[PDB]
């Protein structure tokens, strides 16, 4: 295969570059604008960090976040982004985990550097100071093999690797094959970055189909969700169950701007499905793994069923094993689901031969219990 960098690629994806990519406390950056920041700050991050290196971001969810981590990758560090309120001793076990060179956390607290306050747009994070001003026109790319290690996603957490090749995978068969998201589509993610569910939603995916995604700093109480859906109006709504429910009274305001009504992290109740559904909004409940990238099984937009998750996402495929091990051919008869395809993990960065056993023979053992209709369809039934 020929060595590429995954940053390079979204760079070269032909959309238009004055267009909005990120949205953030009231204001918008271009492609342009954070292509430019990105290349920049690479600039310094290669002053600091040799190709491998590994780096936790424990930060809050915004512009300069989904920048500082496209712009490790684009030196060949490895990035992961987990929980800014995580304990000391959980952010420790992780940076120890993956053995990190580099953790940049929020202000006021390897080598640790610390975001700014006052939430700039744009954050330096001090390598001004610590490495001296940026290069003007940077472009020293570390290109690899698209099968090697691009960042972490830690989910006793577990360091899952993706590669570039994976990546791109499970962006095409979620962002392009089931949603066909459109350039200038506006996206709203509740789930933050540190969750592969919104690291996809709002991080890769504006790159990837020429989409802006709302970036937001801040918890995502019910009253602060529905401020940004009014302030904001997405086409693209990456919520989860309990916010459906939780959005019922301003079913109203939903409407106005939601088109494209998505659920994942847990099983959509028939309840929620059918009362929006009275309302004339369609949620599609589609499964995530953070071993799969992104959603490998889901209901298809205008097709949608009630206490459903649909089907395999292109791609994939979905496989349902007895407790002899043996697979399940017969509908309506429960296994676990195993799953292989575009978004699949090469593994965990570090882990027990037990624990990589969950990628045993080519697939990822969701530990998940499922059955199939006699259309092909399945049903989450719990877990083993
Ligand atoms: N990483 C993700 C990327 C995209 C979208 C979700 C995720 C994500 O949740 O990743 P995680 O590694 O935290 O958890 C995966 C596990 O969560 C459960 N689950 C998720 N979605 C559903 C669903 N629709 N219906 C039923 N169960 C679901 C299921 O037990 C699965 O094994």
């Amino acid at each position: 295969s020929t060595l590429a960098n995954l940053t390079e690629v979204l760079f070269r994806l032909d959309f238009d570059p004055d267009t909005a990519v990120y949205h953030y406390r009231g204001q918008t950056l271009s492609r342009l604008q954070c292509r430019t920041y990105i290349l920049s700050q690479a600039s310094q991050l290669a002053r600091l960090l040799k190709p491998g290196d590994r780096v936790v971001l424990a930060l809050n969810d915004s512009p300069s976040l989904a920048c500082l981590f496209l712009a490790c990758i684009a030196v060949g560090a490895i990035p992961a982004v987990i929980n800014p309120k995580s304990r000391e001793q959980a952010l420790a076990d992780i940076a120890a985990d993956c053995q990190a060179s580099l953790v940049v956390r929020e202000a006021d607290a390897p080598l640790t550097l610390r975001a700014a306050a006052g939430r700039p747009l744009l954050d330096d994070f001090s390598l001004d100071a610590l490495v001296g001003p940026a290069d003007l026109d940077w472009s020293a790319f570390h290109r690899q093999d698209p099968a090697a290690a691009c960042f972490l996603q830690y989910t006793a957490p577990k360091g899952v690797m993706h590669s570039l090749r994976n990546t791109l995978g499970f962006c095409r068969a979620f962002a392009t094959e089931l949603l066909a998201l459109q350039a200038g589509d506006r996206l709203y993610s509740i789930p933050k970055m540190f969750f592969g569910y919104g690291m996809g939603n709002s991080l890769f995916f504006p790159w990837f189909s020429g989409a802006s995604a709302l970036l937001d700093d801040t918890w995502p109480s019910p009253e602060r969700v529905l401020e940004n859906l009014v302030a904001f109006r997405p086409r693209v709504l990456f919520g989860v169950p309990a916010i459906y429910a939780s959005l019922r009274p301003q079913a109203r305001e939903l409407l106005s701007s939601v088109r494209l009504a998505f659920s994942a992290g847990s099983p959509l109740p028939r309840g929620e499905f059918e009362f929006w559904a009275a309302h004339g909004l369609e949620i599609c409940d589609g499964i995530g793994a953070t071993e799969v990238g992104h959603v490998f099984l889901a209901n298809r937009p205008g097709q949608a069923r009630a206490d459903s998750t649909g089907l395999p996402l292109p791609g994939y495929e979905c496989r349902l094993v007895d407790r002899e091990g043996h697979t399940i051919e017969e509908a309506g008869r429960q296994g676990v689901l195993l799953v292989r395809g575009p978004g699949l993990s090469p593994g965990y960065w570090r882990a027990s031969e037990e624990q990589q056993a969950r990628f045993a023979g080519g697939w990822y053992r969701t530990g998940d219990l499922f059955e199939r209709d006699e259309s092909g369809a399945y049903r989450h039934c719990g877990r083993e």
